[PDB]
C-alpha cells in the first residue's frame, strides 16, 4: 500500500505556487490602495465563477491554481486601507507570519505534551494581557469570540455563587438578573438564552447622550429586580460600545457591584486594546476593579480573527472547577510532566485552536512601543476625519467620538437645508444605503452603516487599519461627496 | 503622518523567509520518517529556549525569523507519520494551502458583503455534508469545535420543545432529561452544565461489551426519567466513540426515539467522516433519521482544526429563531444562526482539499485507513506482549503491551495494577526518544492501554511493523 499523502515533488512544487499567489494577490494587491477593496459579483454570478460543487472526480495542479486565484480575487480585501466595515482592519505581517506558522503546524491548545511551545506561550501572552489590565496576578484563557468570552464571564458568576448548579440546574435557584448597558446587549442576550437563564433576566440600563451606561440607572434597576424577587449576580460594563465607541464609567459601576456584591465583567472586546497606550488609557480607569474583563485582540490590535482573551483576577482555579470534568481515580496515572500547565479543564471546547502565537509574534516585533504607537496614531486620524468633515457641505457628526468610532451622516445636496421639513429624517436614512451600494459596486471603500436610538441610518467609520494615512481620510471625504452628488 | 503597516519590501522579505522556515522545517521535516515526531524538552528548558516575554522595545527581522525557527523547531510534529495521539494526523498540503489563502483574507463568516465567497462556498459543503447524511435540504453551520456543535443540538432541542425558554428561562420548564452513552464524550456534561440543566440532566446508558450503548437500557433510563416528573426531550447517539471507535445502533435508537418523541443527536464528530466511504458507511445505518448530526472534518478527513459542523434536518430556519437577536437577498447572511458574533472561515480548508481529493480520493484514504488499522491488529496477534483490548469497528487500535516480565504471570493476583504502569513508562520513552507518541487510558475496570488512531495518510504497512518493533525494543527491560 502506497502513502496517500501526496506526490512529494508536487507538494512543493505546489505549495510554492499556492504562496506565489497568496503573496501577489492576497498580500500585495489586497492592501494596495491602488487595487479595489472588493470585487462585487451578484450571488448567481458569483456561484457560476467559483463552479463550488464537490463531486466524485478530483482535479489537477493548474485547476487547482486557478481556483486559489478566483477565491483571492472575489474575495473582500479587508487589509486594504479602503475597508472600514468592521472592527478589524489591516494585515499585519507578523501576525500573518504567526497564522500560517500555526496552520501549517495544526495541533490543540490542549496539554504540555501536544503543545508545548503554545502551552507557555499562552500563560505569557495571558499574564501580559492581565499587566495592562492592571492585575500581577490571575487567570484566564482564550476563547472562539468575545461573544463566548462574555458567556463563559456567566457562568462563572454563576458558578461562584451557586456551585451545585453545575450538577442540579438552576431550575430551582432563585430567578438570576444581570445587568448591561442599552448600548452593548447583544451577545449578553444571546448568551442569556443559550446559558438557560432567559433573555429576560437581562435588565438594560439606560444610556445617556455620550452612550455611557447612567450608575443611577443600574442601582434603579437592581432594586427593582430584587423587588421582582429576582437575585442580582453580575454587571457587565462596556469599554467601547461597537457602534459609538462609548466607554462605560467603570470607577461608579464598581462602586455600585461593590455595595451590591456583585461579580462586574467588563466587556473590553474592543475597547481593551487602549490599554495599551498611556495617552488614552483612563478610558478604562477603574478596570483592575473587575472581576473579569474580555478583550479581542484581533479587532484593534489587528492579530487575526478569532483572538479573544477572557481575564481573571482569579486565583483560585476557579476556571478548572467551574468548567472541569470529573477525574477517574481507579489507576494512578503517571505522568512525566507538570500537568498543572493543561488547559483542557478551564475550557467548555476540547479540541481548542492555537491563538497566541499571531499575537505573540507580532508583539514581539512591534513591542509594547510599537503596539502603542498605532493605538495612538488611529486616535488622530479619527479626530482628524472629524475635524475636516465638519468643514466640508453635507456632512453631519452624530456625536463627537471618545474613541476610533466616527459617526456621521452624509446629506446630499438635494436635503441640505430642509432639516425642518417633517420627513427630513426618513428621507435622510435613505441615503446611507444606497452610498454603500455605490462604494461597493465601484469598489472604491466600505463603510458600515446603521440607525441607532431614535435616528435613521448612519456611517460608523472605524479608523483601525495601521496603514492609514491623512490621505485615506481625505479620500473618504471626498468619495462621499462624489458618489452622493446627485442624491 | 506614515503608514505603520511595514515597508513593502520588508514585508515581502520577511514572508518569503518565513514560508521556507516553514516548507523546510514544518512541512518537510514535521512529515519525514527520518525527523524525529517530538524534540521533548522540560517546560523551563523550553521556557529559557523561547525567551517569551513581552516587552517594551519590538525586534529585528532576524530575530523574529530565530523565533520562528525555535517555534516550529520545538513544537510537537502533528503531519508526521509516527504522530498517533490524537483523532486527527497527518499534513494534507490542500487543506494546508486552503488554510493559508484564509489567513491571509482574514474576514468573517457573517454577511455576503465581506465574505462572498466564503458564504458561497460554506452552502456548498454543508449541503455535501448533509447530502452524505441521507438529506437532501436541511440546515446547518459550522462550530469552534465539535464540543460546541453538540451544546448547540441540545439548545436548539430543548428550543424546539419549549420556545419560551429562550425569554423566560429553565426556571418555568419542568425538569428536562437527556440521554447519551457510557462511552460518549464529556462534552455533553459539560454542555448540560453550561446550558444551566446540571450534569444531572444528562442520563448515563448502558454500552454492551462492543462500547455500543444498549437500546433496552435507553428505554429503562426514559422510563425512569418520566416516573420521576423529568421530562425527556434528546438522546445522543455516538458514532465513533474517542476510545474505543464504537458506533451506537442507530435504527434501534431513532426507534426508541420515535416511540417518545425525542431529538436524536448523533455526534459523529469522529465516525461521520465515514460516510464518504461506500464499504464502511454501513457503520452509520439510520443516520438519516437524525434531527441533527455533529461532524468534524479536522478529525478523519485532516482538514485542520477547527473544522466541525452542526447539520439539521429542519429547513424551517430553526437555528435563526432558536439563536437570532439590502441590495442582495439577506438570507445569505448567517449571524442569526449562531450564538457567535464574528466567526472564523473554516470552510475553504476542507473545500479546496475536497476539490483536489474528490470523493474518490477522500474514500481511498478512509478505506485503507481501515485496511491498515485490521493490519495492525493482526501483525500484533502474531507477536507475544501484545494483548487486544478487542477487535476494533474502526481506525482505534486498543492494546496492552506486555513486557518480558509480567508475560505468563496473568493469574497472579496483582497483574492488571503492575500491567497498567507500563504504558506510562513506555510513553515516557517514546517521547524523549522522538520516534513515537501513542495515547494511552484506562476504560472500564482496567488500567492503562494504548489507543493507536490509524488516520494518517501517509501511512504504509512498514509504519505498523515500525511501532509494534519499537514498542517491543523500548519494553524489553520492563
Ligand atoms: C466584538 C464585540 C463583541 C463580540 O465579539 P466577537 O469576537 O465578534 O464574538 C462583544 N462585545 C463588544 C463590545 C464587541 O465589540
Ligand atoms: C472529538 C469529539 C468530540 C469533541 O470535538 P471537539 O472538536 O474536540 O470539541 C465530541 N465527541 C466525539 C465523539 C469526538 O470524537
Amino acid at each position: 500500500l502506497p502513502s496517500l499523502a501526496g506526490d512529494p515533488v508536487a507538494v512543493e512544487a505546489l505549495l510554492r505556487a499556492v504562496f506565489g499567489v497568496v503573496v501577489d494577490e492576497a498580500i500585495q494587491k489586497g492592501t494596495s490602495v491602488s487595487q479595489k477593496v472588493c470585487e462585487w459579483k451578484e450571488p448567481e454570478e458569483l456561484k457560476q465563477l467559483l463552479d463550488l460543487e464537490l463531486r466524485s472526480q478530483g482535479e489537477s495542479q493548474k485547476q487547482i491554481l486557478e481556483r486559489c486565484r478566483a477565491v483571492i480575487r472575489y474575495s473582500v480585501k479587508t487589509g486594504h486601507p479602503r475597508f472600514f466595515n468592521q472592527l478589524f482592519s489591516g494585515l499585519d505581517p507578523h501576525a500573518l507570519a504567526g497564522r500560517i506558522i500555526t496552520e501549517s503546524l495544526n495541533t490543540s491548545q490542549y496539554t504540555y505534551e501536544i503543545a508545548p511551545v503554545f502551552v507557555l506561550m499562552e500563560e505569557e501572552v495571558l499574564r501580559k494581557l492581565r499587566a495592562l489590565v492592571g492585575w500581577s496576578s490571575g487567570d484566564g484563557i482564550f476563547c472562539p469570540g468575545g461573544s463566548i468570552s462574555n458567556m463563559y464571564a456567566v457562568n462563572l458568576a454563576r458558578y461562584q455563587r451557586y456551585p451545585d448548579c453545575k450538577q442540579r440546574g438552576l431550575r430551582t435557584l432563585p430567578p438570576l438578573a444581570l445587568f448591561t448597558s442599552k448600548e452593548c446587549h447583544y451577545s449578553i442576550q444571546k448568551g442569556a438564552a443559550f446559558l438557560g437563564l432567559g433573555t429576560d433576566s437581562v435588565r438594560v440600563v439606560k444610556a445617556d447622550e455620550r452612550g455611557k451606561m447612567v450608575p443611577e440607572d443600574l442601582e434603579r434597576q437592581i432594586g427593582m429586580a430584587e423587588a421582582e424577587g429576582a437575585v442580582p449576580f453580575l454587571v457587565s460594563a462596556t469599554s467601547g460600545t461597537t457602534v459609538l465607541g462609548a466607554f462605560d464609567p467603570l470607577e461608579a459601576i464598581a462602586d455600585v457591584c461593590q455595595r451590591h456584591g456583585l461579580w462586574l465583567h467588563v466587556d473590553a472586546a474592543w475597547g481593551g486594546s487602549v490599554l495599551l497606550s498611556q495617552t488614552h488609557r483612563h478610558l478604562l480607569d477603574g478596570i483592575q476593579r473587575a472581576d473579569s474583563v474580555a478583550w479581542n485582540p484581533h479587532k484593534l490590535l489587528a492579530a487575526g480573527l478569532q483572538c479573544s482573551a477572557l481575564l481573571l483576577q482569579d486565583t483560585s482555579n476557579l476556571l478548572k472547577r467551574c468548567h472541569g470534568s470529573q477525574a477517574s481515580y481507579l489507576f494512578q496515572q503517571d505522568k512525566f510532566y507538570d500537568v498543572a500547565l493543561d488547559t483542557g479543564d478551564k475550557v467548555v471546547q476540547c479540541g481548542r485552536r492555537v491563538d497566541c502565537l499571531k499575537l505573540w509574534l507580532m508583539w514581539k516585533a512591534q513591542g509594547d512601543q510599537g503596539l502603542e504607537r498605532r493605538i495612538d496614531q488611529a486616535f488622530v486620524l479619527a479626530r482628524y476625519l472629524v475635524e475636516e468633515m465638519k468643514k466640508r457641505e453635507g456632512f453631519e457628526l452624530v456625536m463627537e467620538p471618545e474613541f476610533v468610532n466616527v459617526c456621521f451622516w452624509f446629506v446630499p445636496p438635494s436635503l441640505r437645508g430642509k432639516q425642518e421639513s417633517p420627513d427630513y429624517h426618513e428621507r435622510l436614512s435613505k441615503v446611507a444605503p444606497v452610498l454603500k451600494e455605490r462604494m461597493v459596486k465601484e469598489g472604491s471603500m466600505m463603510i458600515g452603516y446603521q440607525p441607532h436610538g431614535t435616528r435613521g441610518n448612519f456611517f460608523r467609520v472605524v479608523v483601525a487599519n495601521s496603514a492609514l494615512t491623512c490621505a485615506d481620510m481625505d479620500f473618504l471625504l471626498n468619495e462621499l461627496e462624489r458618489l452622493g452628488q446627485d442624491l
